[PDB]
């Protein structure tokens, strides 16, 4: 077949039920991630082909980089609560990456600042129980599919992305590959 488990994909042994459509995992100090989203724009190539109907999910993990990868997924909770993910993606990436200027809460605090949401309503939000429960939120459906590895994307809550078997010689070729799998799968 042309699409093929084990291939482009790989299926869980412990399908993940009530699991969001198209659900994916990041860290700001995943070197990968940074070129998902600032080279190659993954998850918004993957919205322009993906049908309607279908909701797209984005987490931030714990694993890499201890008590700031911590701060980093409260803060993305913050971002989600508020709608401003688009506003702080690229400045937390290369704050935390590229200039290094990201080595505490305080310093993560001021990418919100400067991207223009109120000190005032950072921290409110940085200290509110629905943070907290978005913060759970993304630790459980990381722990709901044992994920020690990121980027990762997952299909319906049975499918996960596999990008070694895809080619890297051009990355818009890459790209479009990735999202034509993810738009297979989710018609499966």
């Amino acid at each position: 077949a042309q699409y093929e488990d084990g291939k482009q994909y790989t299926t869980l042994e412990k399908p993940v039920a009530g699991a969001p459509q198209v659900l994916e995992f990041f860290s700001f100090f995943c070197p990968h991630c940074y070129q998902f989203e600032e080279v190659l724009h993954i998850s918004d190539n993957v919205k322009k082909k993906l049908p309607e109907g279908v909701k797209m999910t984005k987490y931030h993990v714990n694993f890499m980089g201890g008590d700031l990868g911590k701060d980093l997924t409260q803060a993305w909770a913050v971002a989600m609560a508020l709608g401003v993910e688009d506003k702080v993606t690229v400045p937390l990436f290369e704050g935390v990456q590229k200039t290094q200027t990201i080595r505490s809460a305080s310093d993560i605090r001021d990418v919100f600042i400067n991207a223009g949401i109120k000190g005032e309503e950072y921290d409110a939000a940085w200290n509110s129980f629905v943070v907290k429960s978005l913060v759970a939120q993304q630790e459980k459906a990381a722990a709901d599919v044992q994920l020690r590895g990121v980027p990762a994307m997952f299909v319906n809550g049975k499918y996960q992305l596999n990008p070694q078997g895809m080619d890297t010689s051009n990355m818009d070729v890459f790209v479009q590959q990735y999202a034509d799998t993810v738009k297979y799968l989710s018609e499966k």
